């Protein structure tokens, strides 16, 4: 089930067992949580926004602990609009996330938002990099030790355009699709790429497998073309939810869109058995995060 519906249309709105439980059984199941009518509304004076000259470089980035605002530059009067836009993109998404999964309680640790202007269709990058190709979330320069990549969208496209994704396989799938591909890193190469600042932090072993299966995932082409998957259109006014570390994912068009994302420690999901590190600790039968706590 790729897709699960859900009424809520308020981002203080106030939800039942049942639908928290559908939820987080559907979240933790690798499905994208879609709300149609959970829409973000925008201030008159932050339309302006709407306009993707405001990146200057990387995207527009806001870390809500730090409350600093990156990628953009200008005035002092339009830096403060633009951080209040996204600040305000983080409160109301973390108070929806905290009232639609009491069961992670306060694991829930913001990260940044981001503001994405460009249109998607007319971009072009390396096949690593290309957006339009499925792939889980794995970023070589930051890695996760493990940790979960929940992210909120909302497209707030002014002109009604959908944001068109589409949904790929489960993750356990996709790692048995590329196991065969996978290979152990180069000793000695991780811990140099720590001592020179190009990771923030060590690449665990858990990274390195999630950036293999990301990157030979999107060069393997018979597997983009042919695997399952599910073109969905994402209306204006829509938000949804998604581990996308998890969930296969890849965007072919639309312009205008918030995200926030969140980390969540393994240990505080419902299902950790269910979660990318475990299902690749289980395939490889090895512990592949080592900072990781000890159950005597």
């Amino acid at each position: 089930q790729p897709i699960i519906q859900f009424d809520a249309e308020s981002w203080e709105a106030e939800f039942t067992q049942e639908i928290q439980d559908k939820a987080i059984e559907g979240l933790e199941s690798g499905s994208v949580l879609f709300f149609p009518k959970l829409n973000f509304p925008l201030l008159t004076e932050e339309l302006k926004f709407l306009d993707p000259t405001w990146v200057s470089g990387k995207n527009i980035s806001y870390d809500p602990r730090s409350a600093t605002l990156k990628g953009v530059e200008g005035k002092s009067e339009d830096l403060r609009l633009l951080s209040g836009l996204l600040k305000r993109y983080a409160e109301k998404t973390a108070a929806f996330l905290h009232l639609l999964f009491p069961f992670y309680g306060s694991s829930l640790k913001i990260a940044r938002t981001s503001f994405r202007p460009v249109e998607i269709s007319g971009r072009a990058t390396s096949a690593r990099k290309d957006d339009t190709r499925l792939h889980v979330d794995a970023f070589p320069s930051s890695p996760t030790g493990g940790e979960r990549i929940l992210r909120v969208f909302s497209n707030i496209n002014p002109q009604g355009k959908p944001r068109s994704w589409r949904i790929g396989e489960p993750f356990q799938n996709y790692l048995n699709h590329l196991l065969p591909q996978l290979s152990p890193p180069a000793p000695g190469k991780r811990f140099l790429l720590y001592l020179f600042g190009i990771t923030k932090g060590y690449r665990s072993l858990y990274d390195h497998y999630m950036l293999e299966l990301h990157d030979k995932g999107k060069l393997d082409l018979e597997y983009q073309k042919n695997s399952p998957q599910v073109a969905f259109d994402f209306p204006a006014g829509s938000t949804w939810i998604v581990f996308t570390d998890q969930v296969l994912h890849a965007v072919d068009k639309g312009q205008f869109l918030l995200e926030q994302t969140f980390h969540l420690k393994v240990n505080a999901l419902k299902h950790p058995e269910k979660s990318p590190l475990k299902l690749l600790e289980t395939a490889l039968n090895k512990k592949l995060v080592s900072s990781e706590s000890f159950k005597l």
